[PDB]
C-alpha cells in the first residue's frame, strides 16, 4: 500500500476525503446523548377509582391487577402504590436489554383479562399502560401574560388544545397536566335536594337522561318503500353545551305545576375535573406540562420534536398566553456534548503548537496535524457502524486516542526525514525505504496497543455499555490511524517534506545540553541499577496503597443548570398549607438566589410518591454556566444552601436535590430495601416491624444513616357503618345510600358533554360547603320506598380510627419501601449487610428484599479486576509476538506502575474516586505507558539487532536519540489534555474527572520512563540471555 | 396510492370555531384559489356539504306530565327509524345478528313519527307528535378530522406549466389570509412531497461529489474527471 | 346503527383520537364521522414502522377507550386494521 500510494498521491487524498465525508455524515445523523442506554424498561399502569381510599383501592384494583400479572418476560421486580386520592401505580421493572414495545403489548395482555374484573367507575376514568423514563424530561410551562386567564383557564387551554398533541408525539413516554381540563360541575345542595324530596340517584338519572346524544335514524332510509324523494337523517337530543342548558335539566314537576330545575337544586359551572394540582411560575398563575421520555427514547430528537408541534400551536394562542421553559434536562445533553467537541478541538490546536515548537517547521508538522482529523472524522463513521451513538464516552474517546496515534504519522515523516539526512535521497526515494522499515513495527504495535482496551469492551451489566462504546472508539481510530499512515501519509511525505537562530536556536541548544546531562546521568544510573531496583518496588507498593486508599463511585454528579424540590407534608395536612411551604420555597429562590435562579415553576398537589393535598414539587432552572462562576454558585452548593434554610420549616419533609448521573444506579452510598409482609399479618404489625427495623438503625450511626421510611405514615379517617336492619326497616335501598354518599362527598362522572367542541366531562358532587365537617353528613336525605326522606342520621353510625393514605405492595405482597445509606467510611455492601442482619431479628413472617439501586449493586459485582489481568496478560503475549521473546516483553510492562501511580497521585490530591472516568484514563495510561517504553525499546533494540551495538551502547545511543522526540509527543498530549483539566461549564465534572487522572499519568509516565526503562531493557536483557550482548 | 397527482390540503380548526365558521372560511379559500387560474386548477373540498336534516325536540315537561320515561321515547324512536341490533341467534351453525327495526312503510315520512306510540306508567298509549316537536335545520352528513382537530380536507393541482410546489406556495400564501382560529396542513402525497424535496439537493451533490472523486483516483488527476463529467447532457438531450 | 354524523363524532370518534397516545412512529391521524353510522380513523406511521408493532400499539390504545364507548358501539365492535387498497383479485358472485 505504503508504494503504491506514494506513486499516486491524489488516490490517497481521495481515501483521505470520502473517509471524512462518510465521518461527516455521521456526524449529521448520529444520535446525540450524554451517555449509551443501560437504564432498564419501566411499564406503568395507572388507574384512578374517584373518591376511593387507598385501601378501597388496594382490594379492588391493585390485587387484581398484581394477580394477573404472570408470564412475562424478562420481568425483575414489580411495585405498586395505592392511595387515598384514589389512584393507583403499579411498576414493572424488566432486565435491560428488553424490548419496551414488547414488554407492554405483554403487560396489557394481562391487564386485559383484570379489566372487566374492575369497578366500572375504575374502567370509565381510563387506565393507562405507559413505558416511559420516571423522571421528567422536561416542564412545558404556559402563563398569560396580560394576566387576562386564570389559572383554571389556562390548564383548560392546556389540556384541550395543547396536550393530546403532544401526548401523540413520538418519544413522549408520558405528560402530566399540572392542573386540570374543565368539566361540567354540579355542585349539588343537600337542603334544596331535601326540600324537593330528591337525591344525588335523581340528578345523575336526570343528567343521563336530558344530557344524551340519541341515535335516531332516517326519513327514507334504506330499506326504503318504492317512490321515495326524501332522505334525511333525523337528529334528536344532542349533548349540552353550556352551563345554562345544564341549569335548565328538569328534574320534576309538583303537583301544582311548579318546575324544579338542576340549577334550583345545584350550582352549575365549568370547572376541573379534580381541584388538586395549582402550579405557579415564579409567583403567577400558570399550567404546564410534565413530559416523560418513552423507554429508549433519545432526548434531544424528542424535545426537538416537542418544541416543533409547540410551534404549530403558538400561532393560534388567545391573547397573553405564552409558552416558559422553566425546567429542560436537553439543553445540558447538547451543551455539555459541545463542550467536550471544543477541548477535542482545542486539544487538536495544542497538539499542532508542541509540534512546531519542536519540529520547527509548518510542512513538517502539518503532516502529523492532517492525519489526526482525517483518524477521528472516520472513527465517526465506525460509531454509525457499530450502532453506538455520540456521547461522553465516544466523545473522550476522540480525545484520549490522540495521545496513541499521533506518534504514528510522526514515526513515518521523521524517519524519511533521517533517510534524507543520513543519505541524499529525495523526498520520493526516502519515503520508499523509509516505509519499509517502519510498515510492520507500525501495524504490530498498533495490535499491542488495542490489546489494552479490547478485552474491557467485553464489561457486562448495564454499566457495560460505557466501557464498551470507549473501548470500542479507542481501538476504532488507532486501526484507521495505520491505515491513515500506510495511505495518506507515505504520499504527503513523498510530494510536500522539504527535500534535506532565535527563539528556536535558545530552545535546541538549552534542549541539546539537556539531553548531554540526561544521557550522562543514565549512564551513571546503569552503574547503580541495584538502588534505583529498590526505589521501583516502593513505586509499585505506593501505588498498591494509593490504590487501595482511593474511594470508588459511578459517575459524577454534575450541574445541569436544573434541579428539583421536593415538598412532603404530613398525610392529612390541607392544600392551604401545602401552598404555604411552597410560597416559602418560591420566595427563597427568588429572594436568596437571584443571581443563580432563573425560574421556579412550583406545583401544589404533585410529588413523585404521588398526588395529595400534602404533596407539592419545584422545578428550578438555574443561570448559564458561565453567570454561575465559583463552586458555590453550582447546583451541589446551591442545593446544600436551600436544604439548610428549609430545615426550619414546621411540620414540613423539604429538601432541595441534585438529579443523578443516572437515576437507575442512584447513590454512591445510598440503598434501597423493601420490608415485606409474608404471612398475611396485615398493616398495623408491618408498620410495627418497620419501626423495630427503623429503631435498630438508629442504634448503629456508625454504619447506617438517615435510614427512613419512603412512604406516608397512618392518619385520622372518619368510619361509617350503614345499619342494614334500619334501612331495610326504613325501605331505603342499599344503593341509593351509597351513590347518596360517594356521589356527594368523592364526586361522580355521570357522562360526557361538549364544551367548545371538545367532549369533556360531567361531575357530580356536594358543593364544597356541605362536605367539610363530620356534622354535615346528617343532612344529606335518602327517599325511601314509600316516598319519605330519611337523613343518614337515622341508619348510620360513625366513629374516628387511624388508615393507611399510601399502602405498598412489592412482588404482590404487602410492603414498605426504606431508603437508607451507608455512614461516613462505611461502604454500602456493609451497610446493606447490617441491614440484612437487623431484618433477620424482626417477628415471625416479616421478610425482605432489596430493589432499585440496591438490586443493581448485589446483580453486578465487581469484574474490572479480572478484565485488567486479561488486559495485561494480552498485552505481554502481543510483544512476546512482536519481539520474538518471553522475557524482552518485560522491559515494556514494568513500565505501567510508572504511569498508573501518576493517575493515582493526581486523583487522589485533587480529591477524585475511582469511578468510570477514572478506569477510562486508566486504561488509556496503561497504554500510553506501554506505548512510550515502546518508543525507547523498540530503537534500543533495534541497534542491538541491526547495529551489532553492544547493550550499553545501544541502551544510552537510543535514548539521546528519542529523548526529543519522546518529550515531543508526550508533552504535546500532557498540553493536549489541558482543556479537560482546566475545563469549566456544562460536564466540566467528567471532563475535570477524566483530565485529571490522564495527565497525571502521563506526567509520571514520561519523566520516569526516561529513566526507568533504560533500567528495565538493560536489566532484563542481562539476566535472559547467555552468550550476546555486553561487547 | 392514490393519483399522486396535485396537493393533498388540511384546514384545520384550531381555536374551537365550529363547523359553520370553518366552512365559511373554507369557502373564502376556495374563492381566492379560484382567482389564480394561472396557478390552481380544481381546487375542490373532499368531503360532502351540509344537508337539510329533520330536528325533533322531545318536550321533557310533557312526557314526565303524561307519565312516559324518555328512555322508552328515545329507544322507540331509535329502534324503529335507526334500527337496534338486540343480540345474536345461531343460523345453521353459524351466529349471526339479530336486528329490529320499523317496517319501510312506517319510518319514510314526518307524518310516520305521530303513528308511533310510547306507553306511559298508568298503560295509556301516547303518540310521539303529543310530547314532540320538529323543524328542518342543515347539518353535515360527513365531518372530519385532522390531527384531533376539525379539519376540511381540500384538492387541487397546480395549472398546467406550473410545479406543485409553486401550487403549494400560493395555497399557503391564501391560507394565511383567513379568519383568526383558522390552520392548515399538508397531509399524503404533499406531506410526501415536501420530505422528498428537501433530501434531493444533498443527494445530487453526494452524488456528483463523489463521482469526481473515483474519477479524480481513476486518473490520478483532480482535472481529467471533468473531460469525463462533461458526458451527462449528450445522453439527455435525445431522451428529452 | 341510526346514528348521525354529529353523533358519531362526539360519542366515538373524538373518544378514540383522545385516547391515541403513547403510540411510537406516528406521523398524523385522521377521521371521518358520517351519517351512515360509520367512523374510520387513520393513523399513518413513518417509513420503516413495523406495521405489526404499529397495529398493536393503536389496538392497545383502543382496547382501553372502549368502557368510554356507547354500549350500541361496543356491542357492534371497533376494528383495527392495517390499511391497504392493494387487491390481488375481486372475486365476484352472482345469480342468473
Ligand atoms: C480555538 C477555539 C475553540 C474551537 C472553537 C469551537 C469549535 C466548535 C465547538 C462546538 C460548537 C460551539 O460550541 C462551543 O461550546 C459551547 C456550545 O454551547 C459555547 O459555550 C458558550 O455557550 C454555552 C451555552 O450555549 C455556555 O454554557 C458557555 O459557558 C459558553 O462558553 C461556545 O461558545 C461554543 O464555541
Ligand atoms: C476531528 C475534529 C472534528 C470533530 C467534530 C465532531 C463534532 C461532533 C458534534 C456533533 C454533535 C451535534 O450533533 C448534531 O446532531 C444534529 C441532529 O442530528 C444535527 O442536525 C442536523 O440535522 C440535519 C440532518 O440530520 C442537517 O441537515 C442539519 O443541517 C442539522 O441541523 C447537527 O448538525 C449535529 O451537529
Ligand atoms: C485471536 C488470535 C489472533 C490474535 C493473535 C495476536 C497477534 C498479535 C501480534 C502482535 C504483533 C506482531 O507484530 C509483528 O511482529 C513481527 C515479529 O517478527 C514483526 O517483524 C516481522 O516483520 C515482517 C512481517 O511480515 C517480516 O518481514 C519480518 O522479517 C519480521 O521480523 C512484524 O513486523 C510485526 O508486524
Ligand atoms: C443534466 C442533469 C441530469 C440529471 C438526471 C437525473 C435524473 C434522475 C433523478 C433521480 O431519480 O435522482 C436520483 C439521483 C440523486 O442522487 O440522481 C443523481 O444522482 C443524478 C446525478 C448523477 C450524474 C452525475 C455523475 C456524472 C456522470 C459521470
Ligand atoms: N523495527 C524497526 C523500527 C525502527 C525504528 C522505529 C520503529 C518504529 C515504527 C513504528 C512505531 N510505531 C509506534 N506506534 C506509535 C503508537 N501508535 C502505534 C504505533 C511506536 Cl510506539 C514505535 C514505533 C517504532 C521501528
Ligand atoms: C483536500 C484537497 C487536498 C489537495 C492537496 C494538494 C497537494 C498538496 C499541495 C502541493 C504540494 C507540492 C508543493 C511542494
Ligand atoms: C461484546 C463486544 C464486542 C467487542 C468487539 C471487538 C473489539 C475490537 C473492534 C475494533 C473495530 C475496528
Ligand atoms: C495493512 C494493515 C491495516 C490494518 C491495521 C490494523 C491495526 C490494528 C487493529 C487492531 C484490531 C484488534
Ligand atoms: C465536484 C467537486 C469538484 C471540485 C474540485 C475541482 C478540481 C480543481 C480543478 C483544477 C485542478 C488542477
Ligand atoms: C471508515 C468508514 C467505515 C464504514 C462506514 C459505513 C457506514 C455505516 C452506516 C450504517
Ligand atoms: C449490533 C451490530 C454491530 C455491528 C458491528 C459492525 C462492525 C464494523
Ligand atoms: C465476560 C468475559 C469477557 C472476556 C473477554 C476476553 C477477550 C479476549
Ligand atoms: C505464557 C507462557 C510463557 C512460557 C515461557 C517459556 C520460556 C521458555
Ligand atoms: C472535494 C474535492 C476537493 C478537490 C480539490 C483539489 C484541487 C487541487
Ligand atoms: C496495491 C495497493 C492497493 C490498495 C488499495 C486500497
Ligand atoms: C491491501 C490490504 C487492504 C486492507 C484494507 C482494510
Amino acid at each position: 500500500m505504503p508504494n503504491f500510494f506514494i506513486d499516486r498521491p491524489i488516490f490517497a487524498w481521495v481515501i483521505a476525503i470520502i473517509i471524512m465525508l462518510a465521518g461527516g455524515l455521521a456526524i449529521l445523523k448520529l444520535p446525540v446523548a450524554q451517555y449509551p442506554t443501560i437504564a432498564p424498561p419501566a411499564v406503568t399502569i395507572s388507574a384512578s377509582y374517584p373518591g376511593a381510599d387507598a385501601k378501597t383501592v388496594q382490594d379492588t384494583v391493585t390485587q387484581v391487577i398484581e394477580q394477573n400479572m404472570n408470564g412475562i418476560d424478562n420481568l425483575m421486580y414489580m411495585s405498586s402504590n395505592s392511595d387515598s386520592t384514589g389512584t393507583v401505580q403499579i411498576t414493572l421493572t424488566f432486565e435491560s436489554g428488553t424490548d419496551a414495545d414488547i414488554a407492554q403489548v405483554q403487560v396489557q395482555n394481562k391487564l386485559q383479562l383484570a379489566m372487566p374484573l374492575l369497578p366500572q367507575e375504575v374502567q370509565q376514568q381510563g387506565v393507562s399502560v405507559e413505558k416511559s423514563s420516571s423522571s421528567f424530561l422536561m416542564v412545558v410551562g404556559v402563563i398569560n401574560t396580560d394576566g387576562t386567564m386564570t389559572q383554571e383557564d389556562i390548564s383548560d387551554y392546556v389540556a384541550a388544545n395543547m396536550k393530546d398533541a403532544i401526548s401523540r408525539t413520538s418519544g413522549v413516554g408520558d405528560v402530566q397536566l399540572f392542573g386540570s381540563q374543565y368539566a361540567m360541575r354540579i355542585w349539588m345542595n343537600p337542603n334544596e335536594l331535601n326540600k324537593f324530596q330528591l337525591t344525588p340517584v335523581d340528578v345523575i338519572t336526570a343528567i343521563k337522561a336530558q344530557n344524551a346524544q340519541v341515535a335516531a335514524g332516517q326519513l327514507g332510509g334504506t330499506p326504503p318503500v318504492k317512490g321515495q324523494q326524501l332522505n334525511a337523517s333525523i337528529i334528536a337530543q344532542t349533548r349540552l353545551t353550556s352551563t345554562e342548558e345544564f341549569g335548565k335539566i328538569l328534574l320534576k314537576v309538583n303537583q301544582d305545576g311548579s318546575r324544579v330545575l338542576l340549577r334550583d337544586v345545584a350550582k352549575i359551572e365549568l370547572g376541573g375535573e379534580n381541584y388538586d394540582i395549582i402550579a405557579e411560575f415564579n409567583g403567577q398563575p400558570a399550567s404546564g406540562l410534565g413530559i416523560k421520555l418513552a423507554t429508549g427514547a433519545n432526548a434531544l430528537d424528542t424535545a426537538a420534536a416537542i418544541r416543533a408541534e409547540l410551534a404549530k400551536m403558538e400561532p393560534f394562542f388567545p391573547s397573553g398566553l405564552k409558552i416558559v421553559y422553566p425546567y429542560d434536562t436537553t439543553p445540558f445533553v447538547k451543551i455539555s456534548i459541545h463542550e467536550v467537541v471544543k477541548t477535542l478541538v482545542e486539544a487538536i490546536i495544542l497538539v499542532f503548537l508542541v509540534m512546531y515548537l519542536f519540529l520547527q517547521n509548518f510542512r513538517a508538522t502539518l503532516i502529523p496535524t492532517i492525519a489526526v482529523p482525517v483518524v477521528l472524522l472516520g472513527t465517526f463513521a465506525v460509531l454509525a457502524a457499530f450502532g453506538f451513538s455520540i456521547n461522553t464516552l465516544t466523545m473522550f474517546g476522540m480525545v484520549l486516542a490522540i495521545g496513541l496515534l499521533v506518534d504514528d504519522a510522526i514515526v513515518v515523516v521523521e524517519n524519511v526525514e533521517r533517510v534524507m539526512a543520513e543519505e541524499g535521497l529525495p523526498p520520493k526515494e526516502a519515503t520508499r525505504k523509509s516505509m519499509g522499515q517502519i510498515q510492520g513495527a507500525l501495524v504490530g504495535i498498533a495490535m499491542v496497543l488495542s490489546a489494552v482496551f479490547v478485552p474491557m469492551a467485553f464489561f457486562g451489566g448495564s454499566t457495560g455499555a460505557i466501557y464498551r462504546q470507549f473501548s470500542i472508539t479507542i481501538v476504532s481510530a488507532m486501526a484507521l490511524s495505520v491505515l491513515v499512515a500506510l495511505i495518506l501519509t507515505p504520499a504527503l511525505c513523498a510530494t510536500m517534506l522539504k527535500p534535506i537562530k532565535g527563539f528556536f536556536g535558545w530552545f535546541n541548544r538549552m534542549f541539546e545540553k539537556s539531553t548531554h546531562h540526561y544521557t550522562d546521568s543514565v549512564g551513571g544510573i546503569l552503574r547503580s541499577t541495584g538502588r534505583y531496583l529498590v526505589l521501583y518496588l516502593i513505586i509499585v507498593v505506593g501505588m498498591a496503597y494509593l490504590f487501595v486508599r482511593l474511594p470508588s463511585s459511578f459517575l459524577p454528579d454534575e450541574d445541569q443548570g436544573v434541579f428539583m424540590t421536593m415538598v412532603q407534608l404530613p398525610a392529612g395536612a390541607t392544600q392551604e398549607r401545602t401552598q404555604k411551604v411552597l410560597n416559602e420555597v418560591t420566595h427563597y429562590y427568588l429572594t436568596k438566589e437571584k443571581n443563580n435562579v432563573e425560574s421556579v415553576f412550583a406545583v401544589n398537589g404533585f410529588g413523585f410518591a404521588g398526588r395529595g393535598q400534602n404533596t407539592g414539587i419545584a422545578f428550578v432552572s438555574l443561570k448559564d454556566w458561565a453567570d454561575r462562576p465559583g463552586e458555590e454558585n453550582k447546583v451541589e452548593a446551591i442545593t446544600m444552601r436551600a436544604t439548610r434554610a428549609f430545615s426550619q420549616i414546621k411540620d414540613a419533609m423539604v429538601f432541595a436535590f441534585n438529579l443523578p448521573a443516572i437515576v437507575e444506579l442512584g447513590t454512591a452510598t445510598g440503598f434501597d430495601f423493601e420490608l415485606i409482609d409474608q404471612a398475611g399479618l396485615g398493616h398495623e404489625k408491618l408498620t410495627q416491624a418497620r419501626n423495630q427495623l427503623l429503631a435498630e438503625a438508629a442504634k448503629h450511626p456508625d454504619m447506617l444513616t438517615s435510614v427512613r421510611p419512603n412512604g406516608l405514615e397512618d392518619t385520622p379517617q372518619f368510619k361509617i357503618d350503614i345499619d342494614q336492619e334500619k334501612a331495610q326497616a326504613l325501605g331505603v335501598s342499599i344503593n341509593d345510600i351509597n351513590t347518596t354518599l360517594g356521589a356527594a362527598w368523592g364526586g361522580s362522572y355521570v357522562n360526557d358533554f361538549i364544551d367548545r367542541g371538545r367532549v369533556k366531562k360531567v361531575y357530580v358532587m356536594s358543593e364544597a360547603k356541605y362536605r367539610m365537617l363530620p356534622d354535615d353528613i346528617g343532612d344529606w336525605y335518602v327517599r325511601a320506598a314509600d316516598g319519605q326522606m330519611v337523613p343518614f342520621s337515622a341508619f348510620s353510625s360513625s366513629r374516628w380510627e387511624y388508615g393507611s393514605p399510601r399502602l405498598e405492595r412489592y412482588n404482590g405482597l404487602p410492603s414498605m419501601e426504606i431508603l437508607g445509606q451507608a455512614a461516613p467510611g462505611k461502604s454500602t455492601g456493609e451497610a446493606m449487610e447490617l441491614m440484612e442482619q437487623l431484618a433477620s431479628k424482626l417477628p415471625t413472617g416479616v421478610g425482605y428484599d432489596w430493589t432499585g439501586m440496591s438490586y443493581q449493586e448485589r446483580l453486578s459485582g465487581n469484574q474490572a479486576p479480572s478484565l485488567y489481568a486479561i488486559s495485561l496478560i494480552v498485552v505481554f503475549l502481543c510483544l512476546a509476538a512482536l519481539y520474538e521473546s518471553w522475557s524482552i516483553p518485560f522491559s515494556v510492562m514494568l513500565v505501567v506502575p510508572l504511569g498508573v501511580i501518576g493517575a493515582l497521585l493526581a486523583a487522589t490530591f485533587r480529591g477524585l474516586t475511582n469511578d468510570v472516568y477514572f478506569q477510562v484514563g486508566l486504561l488509556t495510561t496503561i497504554g500510553l505507558s506501554a506505548k512510550n517504553a515502546i518508543l525507547i525499546v523498540e530503537f534500543a533494540k533495534d541497534l542491538m539487532d541491526k547495529e551489532g551495538k553492544g547493550l550499553i551502547e545501544a541502551t544510552l545511543d537510543a535514548v539521546r536519540m528519542r529523548l526529543r522526540p519522546i518529550l515531543m509527543t508526550s508533552l504535546a498530549f500532557i498540553l493536549g489534555v489541558m482543556p479537560l483539566v482546566i475545563s469549566t461549564g456544562a460536564g466540566s465534572g467528567a471532563q475535570n474527572a477524566v483530565g485529571t487522572g490522564v495527565m497525571g499519568g502521563m506526567v509520571t509516565a514520561t519523566v520516569l520512563a526516561i529513566f526507568f526503562v533504560p533500567v528495565f531493557f538493560v536489566v532484563v536483557r542481562r539476566r535472559f540471555s547467555r552468550k550476546n550482548e555486553d561487547i
